[PDB]
Order: C-alpha cells, then sequence, then structure tokens
C-alpha cells in the first residue's frame, strides 16, 4: 500500500508518525507538517493532570457551576452547580470528549498558559495550545493555533504516557479509558488487524480535519505503536471521510 | 434591562422575536437578521419527520452503519453495525445534539432538498439550509448558508409544533425531548421563574454563536410562548457567554 495514493484517492492531506515503543522503528509520513490536533488534546491536557493528582486523590471535589458550561458537554451538562470528583470529570473528557470536563481540567492545572510550559519543559517546541474547547476546533491552514505536526504530538504522547512520568495506577486509569472510548470503531480500530488494541482519542476540526490518536497493541506485544494519524481536506465545510483513517491505519501497521 | 444595554453590557448581538401564541403579542429585536441557527435546526427536521410517522410506528428499525457515524454522536457511536428506532434516532438528537442521528432523520424525509421545499411550503423563505452537521456550525458573517432570522425561525416552530400538524402523541413526545433535557439550563431556563416550563433546544457555531429556541410555559398558561434567541460577537475566536441569554429571556419575558 501507499499513503501517498490514499492522498489522491481521497483528495486529503496526511499527517503521520508511528513508533514503535519496542523496536523505535518510525513509520512516518508528512510527519512535520502542522495540522489542527483538536480534540485529540485532550490526552495531553488529562494526562498532564494525572502527573500532578495522584490516583489515591482522585477522589476529590471539584465544583461545576454555569461559567463552567460549553457546548457539547453530555454528562457535565447534568451536573451544573454540582461537585464531581477528578476521576469523573476524566473519564468524561476521555469516554464522552466532554468539553466541560476537558477546560475544568485545564483551569485545574494553571490554564492553556501552564499546559503550554508543560509542554516546552517536555521539550516540545511545537504544539500550540493557545484556545480552549470548542474555540480549538476553529481551524485556519493559515494560522498555527492550535496547531501541532504528527511526529510532535506524537512524541508527546509518548513521553508523557508510555516513557512517561505517570504513576502506575493512573497510566492504567488513562488507558482504560482510552480503550473502551466508543468514539474511535470507524477510525483506526476499524484498520488494525483484528487481534490488536488500540486505547485511542479522535477529533474534527475545520477544514474537514480529521484524527486519531491511539496506543496500538498488536500480537504477543506488550510495548504499543504510538500511532498519530492527523488529516485535512483544502476547504473549511468539507466532509471528512473515516475510511482514509481506517486504511491509512492498515498501510503503515503492515510494518509493524 | 434593555435589549440595546445587554449588546454593550456584553459587546454581542442579540436577536430576539417572542410570540405570545395564545394573544399573538409579539417581542423582536434584531428579527431580520440573520443569525447562524446551529444546533436549534435539530428541532425543525425531528419535527418534520414526526409529520409523517404516526407515533405507533417510531417503532421502525433502520441500520447505523460505519458509513453513518459523525464527529459527537454520544449515542449512535455505540451503534456501528446494529439497527436502531425512529424513536431513539430523535431522542437522540434532540437530547444529546448527536449528529449521526440528526442526519439519519434528515435521510429518513428525502435530503435537505425535503427539508427545503417544506420551508417554503410553510412560508419559510428565509431559513438557509446548505450544510449539514456537524459542518453547519460553521459560521461566517459573510455567508448566509445556515442562517435563520428570529422571526423567521420563530414562526417556523409555531407552524410546526406549536398548533401545527403533528399528532397529540407526537408533540408531546417532541416537547418532552426539549423539557427534559439538561442542556439549556444556563440559557433561557436560567432567565425564566420555575413556574415557566420551558422546554428548549441549544447550538453553538464559530464567532461565539449561541443560541437557545423554546417553547415557555408561563404559569397558569397551556399556550406556549416561542422565544427565539440568537446571539453572537464579533471575532472567529471568542467565547460565548450564556448570561447574556439569560437576561435577554428574562426582560424580554417581562412583556407577556
Amino acid at each position: 500500500k501507499e499513503l501517498n495514493d490514499l492522498e489522491k484517492k481521497y483528495n486529503a492531506h496526511i499527517g503521520v508518525y508511528a513508533l514503535d515503543t519496542k523496536s523505535g522503528k518510525e513509520v512516518k509520513f508528512n510527519s512535520d507538517k502542522r495540522f489542527a490536533y483538536a480534540s485529540t488534546s485532550k490526552a495531553i491536557n488529562s494526562a498532564i493532570l494525572l502527573e500532578q493528582v495522584p490516583y489515591n486523590k482522585l477522589n476529590k471535589k471539584v465544583h461545576i457551576n454555569k461559567d463552567d458550561i460549553v457546548a457539547y458537554s453530555p454528562i457535565l451538562e447534568k451536573y451544573v452547580g454540582k461537585d464531581i470528583t477528578l476521576k469523573a470529570l476524566i473519564e468524561a473528557s476521555m469516554t464522552y470528549s466532554d468539553n466541560t470536563a476537558n477546560n475544568k481540567i485545564i483551569k485545574e492545572i494553571g490554564g492553556i498558559k501552564k499546559v503550554k510550559q508543560r509542554l516546552k519543559e517536555l521539550g516540545d517546541k511545537v504544539t500550540n495550545p493557545v484556545r480552549y474547547e470548542i474555540e480549538l476546533n476553529y481551524y485556519s491552514p493559515k494560522s498555527k493555533k492550535d496547531t501541532s505536526t504528527p511526529a510532535a504530538f506524537g512524541k508527546t504522547l509518548n513521553k508523557l504516557i508510555a516513557n512517561g512520568k505517570l504513576s502506575k495506577e493512573n497510566k492504567k486509569f488513562l488507558l482504560d479509558l482510552m480503550l473502551n472510548n466508543k468514539s474511535g470503531d470507524t477510525l483506526i480500530k476499524d484498520g488494525v488487524p483484528k487481534d490488536y488494541k488500540v486505547a485511542d482519542k479522535s477529533g474534527q476540526s475545520t477544514y474537514a480535519s480529521r484524527n486519531d490518536v491511539a496506543f496500538v497493541y498488536p500480537k504477543g506485544q506488550s510495548e504499543p505503536i504510538v500511532l498519530v494519524i492527523f488529516t485535512n481536506k483544502d476547504n473549511k465545510s468539507d466532509k471528512p471521510n473515516d475510511k482514509l483513517i481506517s486504511e491509512t491505519a492498515k498501510s503503515v501497521m503492515k510494518e509493524f
């Protein structure tokens, strides 16, 4: 197969970065191109919070309020003017891409400002968190706001989680969420051999920016394969096509 | 307060149209001004499909395939390759802003084409459906694609649900999906007294386009008040302020 042909075929753009955690083999097509990462950012945001907040403390509470409410928050919507623990807050973010849960998680971290420098400290001078959800989705191929290359964002998912500074309990919490998230069944999950497991977090933005990042797990393999697939179209209101992600997933997984 | 002073207080554009379906009294403000409708239109599409499917046949199933899946489908994301009843579809979209659902419903009608002939048949040549869910969220103060105006949208809801050809069951079914959803809690629901039952549907687009349409029930009245508030800011990335919606619903309501 060929990723290049996939672009002619689908008239989209492909940003790929696969890093085997075992071999250390890196497959990449356009991994140094900037694309809108979209809601996939919530892996980074909640991995960071897990760095500071111990698992024995995820029972803690935060009071959700009116100003904390944003469009598209399936669960947190039922908590307006109420409390909720961090665990439940982080599950909403990952299981449902709840926006109220992500923004609250960001504020607890100290704001976009903090998330940003942590990236820097992590040694990531590419990812550019500038806005909160839902605004981070208004992508413009002219701007850099809320963008990242596949190799940059790809390494960050690695350095934060795989070879992370997280605990073993937090790490396994996150991964469970990402494993049971039914939102990516028509993307990567739909393209990796039946046997492989995927801990994912997808997204979509303007310009038909459909993405999916996941920690894939081959047969008999213990170390996943970090797989960041970022894609996009030439036009603002173009409809994306998950098939392209599913197909890009299998062209690349052939190498692993 | 005054609608002209809240635009100052929040630096936004308020568009209002409240219709007292009993006396016929109207309260307007920038009623002829095009505002993006966003998901408020999910109330139109479901209403339309409920004019051609008697309640006793909402249990008719339709298959959901990978192909049907789109971003933000909290419910329908779990039906990849599963059948689902018409009733379930409506609930999904009406209660969760599920887009895979809103699009299934649009498909069941005969497409935006049918939806469109109907709006013309209702005497609505203002509402401008062009794109689908999600893309219809990408508002452009320049474009007129997927826009309506306070009065046009208000009246269309009136001719459709409020005293329109849906059946008793079908009208209670839809109004219940609107009364019981927890997403307009901070919007119109906030402003009017708890004596006022509120059945609504919200939406949010670019340029902080936070809208909210409802059929508000004054304490001691079975006749509803069609309240249509559409608002927005000048910049593509601004943050919305539901307070603006609440306050507006509070003042506009003083006049009824």
